[PDB]
């Protein structure tokens, strides 16, 4: 769906 930032690292959440 897009990019998500969590543990100081942004990565695709679920496309």
């Amino acid at each position: 769906n897009g990019v998500c930032c969590g543990y100081k690292l942004c990565h695709p959440c679920a496309g």
